[PDB]
């Protein structure tokens, strides 16, 4: 026992490489709460690596190339639309939208990964990262990870958003994958 954590255990690590209008913006690192929400964390991890290949909607189950389509200053940045890329698409690794796995982990602070949805049990590939505490989202959105490195880049992406959410630059997951070197 090494740390005395006030927070869920990080059981898997993954990353995004961010491009803004074609230019590199750096890397964001995430750790996922695999012991708490293992089905949601596995979905996000396989979408990072792309290992499941082609989804039923005719585009890769891979976050690579997907944009951040809604960036709302002092709220959150939202991406993960891997089918149509317009903010209405997406697809999980489970051949269908899957159910809310747990609501125990709450949106207490900036930096948390959580799933976007359109109702109960409609999780897909779309996710969002908090930049403020969002306790009104508790019970509606499954939290399943957190930024562990590169929050400065999250903030950079934030600073490009609007009150409407339409961002002021094309913000792209240039590359992504699982951190496998320890």
């Amino acid at each position: 026992a090494t740390r005395v954590i006030s927070a869920p255990k990080v059981t898997k690590k993954v990353f995004f490489k961010i491009s803004i209008n074609g230019e590199d913006a750096g890397t964001i690192k995430f750790g996922l709460f695999g012991d708490d929400v293992p089905k949601t964390a596995e979905n996000f991890r396989a979408l990072c690596t792309g290992e499941k290949g082609m989804g039923k909607l005719g585009k890769p189950l891979h976050y690579k190339g997907s944009p951040f389509h809604r960036v709302i200053p002092n709220f959150m940045i939202q991406g993960g639309d891997i089918t149509s890329g317009n903010g209405y698409g997406g697809e999980s690794i489970y051949g269908s939208k899957f159910a809310d796995e747990s609501f125990k982990i709450t949106h207490d602070g900036p930096g948390l990964l959580s799933m976007a949805n359109s109702g109960p049990n409609t999780n897909g590939s779309q996710f969002f990262i908090t930049t403020v505490p969002c306790p009104w989202l508790n019970g509606k959105h499954v939290v399943f990870g957190k930024v562990i490195e590169g929050m400065e880049i999250v903030k950079k992406i934030e600073s490009l958003g609007s009150q409407s959410g339409t961002p002021k630059a094309k913000i792209i997951i240039a590359d992504c994958g699982e951190i496998t070197e320890l």
